[PDB]
């Protein structure tokens, strides 16, 4: 397609100018067969390292940021489903069991049958209204499985530009020995692992080049991407919600949140009711319609929590928290990376350019 | 188990065969109004003339007879004379109780439709105005928050339904009017009736005394000329015995099948059903009023656990709409009330006790009142008869 069409390009780019730089060292190598040199060499290869480092350390601090924001993100998605399935299982169980034993020792007088009647109608109305509430098993899901692989990639990449790292101050130390040490033959024959590493910054420099456009195109819009990816599949007035909280938007959830409540405040009007007039009835009703009232307390207090989790203020702030992490930090530590890769590469071009010569 | 049956002489004068005015059979079906009954009614009274004309022309062919062709007589006419005037005066008095024990249960029948339909009129008022004036008040008071509007549309449903069921209560005001209309016109009737016949009683008393008298007096000619007086009394007692033979032979009839003729009377204006309830309970019925007044009444119990339940979860909203509330079980206390008053009332017994009552001060008293009269008439006849024959014999 042609989004893969730049990054394509870029890395078939820098592959070839890897190839033009190799070709050019073999030419001068096959045409050809100072203290103050060393000190720039290695005041060099210093700074590249202290780059690379800071560089490394940025983009480990966004990418685990992005973690904790996803982390931050998926526990209220499945805190928000628990609380749903807890009151919905209360509802369509305890309340109906108890309704079912009060109705059977009252029904000796069938005055009470009606308003017993109507609040079952009202316990239908509020399952009803719960399951009208999204499912989130398929999002929560989804940020389980890019906050595992994304932790994964990232603590191989980490280990990777550690070693690379490692590699260079090893190579370095090993180039300031050799000077020290009157430039020993078999010291001063690590050409091939001079190549080696050109090698691998060049391809460094590359992938790094090919993550940071790729990042910068999917943070240029990035509410449409993730639209289209997982807005697609859920509800997309829930995801516009979401992604741009603003007062002037209205709540997607304010009908059915308000009509449940009204709801829970009927069936506790009901229930008060029948606990004030069933002391002439049975005494032995107000044990259970006490466990009515606490069913009606707990979801009452489910329900304010709820509204307090559905609100976008708390959302929105994580996603605006993953996404300035994401683009920001890991543009900032790409950027700096492939200035590390490009300095390593002209370093390692002029020492090998200057190796024969000093020899 | 109490009820009517008819008693041995209702039935035996129901038994005698009833003709028309051309002789000629014609059913026992009761009918105030209808052409052939009320000429079959009016048959006897043309018997009863002919009879008296036999009599007359008998008395007159004996009086010619002993005159062409002494105080015993006159001593036995006054003396059955003054029999019949006292068995005519029982009767009389029996048959005006009878009247005014119908009376007395038609006003008291008549009183109880009439609390019934204050009661159904009270409540229904008390509904439409009372509850949903309340109910505005309450409304605009708690407005503010929005969960109480789905309660207050559930009761002012509940108050829809309750004014329904109520105004489904059958109205008595055309069975009240009927029945101050007949106590009425019985009433005015029994007094004339029994002011008419103290008035016959009283002047046949009259002319006895005058006869004894005129014989006491060796035949005065003032005291003499009474004869004309003797023939109009006599005649009186033949249409008196014509009237109460008419009006036995028409009540007989009834009672035959009082039920029947009382369902037929207002089978249309209320329902048969209610009215075949009342006119026919003994031990159950279905009782057609019970389905109504158990769904009204699991209204109200609907109706007073809201207001209770409003009352309980409305002290977090300022107590300003208790001053409204508490008016509201008022009306609900009161509503209650009325409707274990009613339910008392639409009970078959008293109904039924009113009516068994009216059925037997006609039945057994008016019919034992009219046949004791109709003796009267008789022998009054006959002691009148007797005491002409023995006038000419005298001088
Ligand atoms: C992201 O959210 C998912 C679900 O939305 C979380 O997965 C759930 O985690 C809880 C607790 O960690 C699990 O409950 C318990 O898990 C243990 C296994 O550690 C199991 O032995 C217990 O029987 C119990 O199930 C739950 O199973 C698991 N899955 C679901 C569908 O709820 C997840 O922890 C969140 N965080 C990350 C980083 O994924
Ligand atoms: C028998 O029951 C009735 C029902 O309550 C008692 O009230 C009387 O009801 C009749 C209805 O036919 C009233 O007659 C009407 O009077 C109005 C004038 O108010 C007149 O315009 C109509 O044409 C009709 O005649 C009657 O007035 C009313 N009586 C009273 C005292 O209110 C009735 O009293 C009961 N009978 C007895 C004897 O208690």
């Amino acid at each position: 397609e042609t989004y893969q069409e730049s990054l394509l390009f870029l890395g078939v780019l820098a592959a070839i100018g890897l190839g033009l730089n190799l070709i050019f060292l073999t030419v001068y190598l096959v045409c050809t067969c100072v203290t103050w040199t060393a000190v720039v060499a290695g005041l060099l290869c210093c700074a590249a390292v202290g780059v690379g480092f800071y560089g490394n350390s940025e983009t480990n601090d966004g990418m685990h940021q992005l973690i904790y924001s996803l982390d931050n993100a998926n526990h209220t998605f499945s805190g928000m489903d628990e609380l749903v399935s807890a009151n919905t299982q209360r509802m369509k169980v305890d309340l109906e069991q108890h309704l079912a034993r009060l109705s059977e020792i009252i029904a000796a007088r069938g005055d009470y049958i009606q308003t017993l009647k109507f609040m079952q109608q009202m316990a239908g109305n509020v399952v009803s209204q719960l399951s009208g509430l999204p499912v989130w098993r398929e999002v929560t899901t989804q940020l389980t499985k890019l906050s595992h692989q994304t932790a994964y990639v990232e603590y191989y990449r980490w280990l990777s530009y550690l070693l690379l790292f490692i590699l260079d101050l090893v190579i370095c130390l090993v180039t300031c020995l050799g000077l020290a040490r009157r430039s020993k033959c078999l010291l001063a024959s690590m050409l091939c692992c001079g190549i080696l590493t050109l090698i691998l910054s060049w391809a460094s420099l590359a992938a790094d080049a090919a993550a940071a456009v790729g990042t910068s195109d999917f943070c240029m819009a990035p509410d449409i991407y993730i639209l289209n990816n997982t807005g697609s599949q859920i509800n997309s007035e829930v995801t516009r919600y979401y992604l741009h909280c603003s007062q002037s938007l209205i709540s997607p959830f304010q009908q059915s949140l308000t009509t449940f409540q009204r709801s829970l405040t009927t069936m506790q009007i009901q229930v008060g009711g029948l606990l004030q007039f069933a002391v002439p009835l049975f005494p032995t009703a107000e044990k259970d319609l006490l466990g009515i009232q606490l069913l009606l307390n707990n979801s009452e207090i489910s329900l304010h929590q709820l509204t307090a989790m559905l609100d976008c203020r708390g959302l929105h702030k994580d996603y605006l928290d993953a996404l300035t992490g994401i683009c920001y930090d890991g543009i900032e530590g790409l950027l700096f990376l492939g200035l590390f890769s490009l300095l390593a590469a002209l370093a390692f071009s002029t020492l090998t350019c200057a190796g024969p010569r000093a020899w």
